[PDB]
């Protein structure tokens, strides 16, 4: 914890978006395409001060600690059930500590907003990132 630059604060979003298949695919049993991310709220390149993001995905997954190293940062896949993903971002500067961030994939949409019609599942959550500037 040592004093390097001045403080600055980040707002960034996170979850995930999930689309139906329609039908099962027969070789896995894969029902949706999914994306799981992290982006700034405002448009803008995190590349600046993030040297990465990691999403940790189920164990089911090959090469499950996923790791995107610049902008976009998501990861696209299919999949059948719902799992916690753990997001950690890192930044340049390792002075800093990294972001721990959970996340629960939605795949199933809601009653509710079944009901509303929307057609894709989206699970997404605020976050500010506090670090300094490099």
């Amino acid at each position: 914890g040592r004093v390097k630059g001045v403080t600055i604060v980040k707002p960034i979003v996170y979850g995930n978006v999930a689309r139906y298949f329609g039908k099962k695919r027969e070789e896995d049993g894969h029902t949706h395409q999914w994306t799981v991310y992290v982006k700034p709220y405002r448009n803008e390149d995190m590349s600046a001060y993030v040297k990465k993001i990691q999403f940790k995905l189920h164990e089911s997954y090959g090469n499950p600690l996923r790791v995107v190293t610049k902008p976009p940062y998501e990861i696209t896949e299919t999949g059948w059930g719902e799992f916690e993903i753990i997001i950690k971002i890192f930044f340049i500067d390792p002075n800093e500590r990294p972001v721990t961030l959970y996340h629960l994939l939605k795949l199933f949409q809601s009653d509710t907003n079944a009901m509303l019609g929307k057609k894709t599942v989206v699970s997404e959550f605020y976050d500010e990132m506090i670090f300094q500037d490099p």
